[PDB]
């Protein structure tokens, strides 16, 4: 996870707080399309970009998912299209969760000629530096990147960190407009061998009645069970036939 | 606004963590690091169905691990779960107490069950609610005890927290754009075409084509037609 911020001052923490709370409240589209607008008015820049990507193991993004873009001017979009400099941006080249990446720090170091020239012509139109935060999502392999441009957002130091701790609320929120689908664990087996010892586990049985219905005896009924009673993260069995109540329902 | 200056920031870290839990056990486990900061326990987190009622209609699952072991075995035995007034709550509005709720209940399934439950520790409580509304699905969230809600600046927390702990309940659990004509149009409009090789192609003036290109913009949130363009690209991929 990511450690919260300190040296901010209630109204910088306490906003912060806003911003978070009002991110676990976003689903439609409209929603997240306000919000950013309203980050992006304490925030020294117009020019913003929120997208989704799937990602590999290193967290690199290889394709992109769904952009749900705020400013950047359409002149670079047309021309970032193009030209394809998708492949030669070096900052789609991050490891997210790593937050947060200066567009200037990161373009000294580039020193391949496609990426030389693609740092030159987005010096142009005023990407020259820029901050970009990143949230990654390991369970599935799917993460957010969050970019404003300008020199003026990353001298802010105390607000450079309160949008790095919203970034993994944002990626949430992203999710959960973009309705992509599973993504599935899918589903957490009976277990089958679980589901005829928990199948009637709840109801109306003792550890005999079972051992002797599966003809594993008592014993292997009471073997059996307690891995169940563990899985099902409950301390008592019979807490373990309340938390595991939906499965022998949902297959 | 406010109050408290500290509370600030253990509430603040409570909606952080509930927004990166995955897992089972990273819910489990968080539950006790609020259960600890808490007068009682015996609380639970279930997701139920949403009905256009207040009142649910079936539980989902649940995922707590703190009620009793007995009261347990009674209130399935008994099936309390019709008698239990706290299950007819309306979910999303603030939290309501035990105690309040029992002394206003009058049916004599309902006074027999308060009753019982007052031998089992549960003759007072608390319970926080989110709901969902675009899916009718919700969480509750009960503390049994009187201690927690002589708390005053935790129940407002706790009840804050709520409706991050059910978006965090869905996902360890679950599991549950533009008008097809003018996908046509805005299929073009992605492939560099102007407005002239629409009418062209699709056989729509372009007043007719016009017309469209503004409309899947807006229902886009876009400014111009070369941002809605790229806002859109996941809709002729998928
Ligand atoms: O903001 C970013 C990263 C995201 C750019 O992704 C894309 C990819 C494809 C499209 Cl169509 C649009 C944006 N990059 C800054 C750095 C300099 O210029 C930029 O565009
Ligand atoms: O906390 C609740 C609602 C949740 C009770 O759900 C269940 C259902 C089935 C099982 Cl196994 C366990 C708890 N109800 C309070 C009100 C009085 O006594 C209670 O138990």
């Amino acid at each position: 996870a990511r450690p919260l911020p300190a040296g901010l001052t209630a109204s910088q923490q306490w906003t912060l707080l806003e911003w978070i709370h009002m991110a676990g409240h976003i689903e439609t589209e409209n929603e997240l399309k306000a919000f950013l607008d309203q980050v992006l008015s304490q925030a020294p820049s117009e020019r913003l970009l929120l997208a989704l990507g799937r990602l590999n193991n290193q967290n690199q993004i290889q394709r992109l998912e769904r952009v749900l873009n705020v400013s950047y001017p359409s002149d670079w979009l047309d021309q970032y299209m193009k030209e394809n400099y998708a492949q030669h941006d070096p900052i789609l080249r991050i490891h997210l969760g790593q937050g947060p990446v200066m567009w200037e720090e990161r373009f000294n170091r580039a020193k391949g000629a496609e990426e030389k020239r693609f740092i030159a012509e987005a010096t142009q139109n005023g990407m020259g530096s820029g901050i970009t935060f990143s949230a990654a999502s390991e369970r599935n392999n799917i993460g957010s990147i969050l970019s404003i441009a300008g020199r003026e957002p990353g001298r802010n130091a105390a607000l450079v960190a309160m949008l790095n701790c919203l970034t993994p609320h944002l990626h949430q929120a992203a999710i959960r407009v973009a309705n992509l689908p599973p993504a599935s664990p899918s589903n957490m087996p009976l277990s089958q061998r679980e589901y005829d010892i928990f199948h009637w586990m709840s109801r109306g049985k003792t550890n005999w009645e079972i051992a002797t219905i599966l003809d594993i005896s008592e014993r292997t009924v009471k073997f059996h069970v307690a891995n169940v009673i563990r899985k099902l993260n409950a301390n008592n069995r019979t807490h373990a036939i309340v938390l595991g109540m939906h499965l022998a329902m949902p297959p």
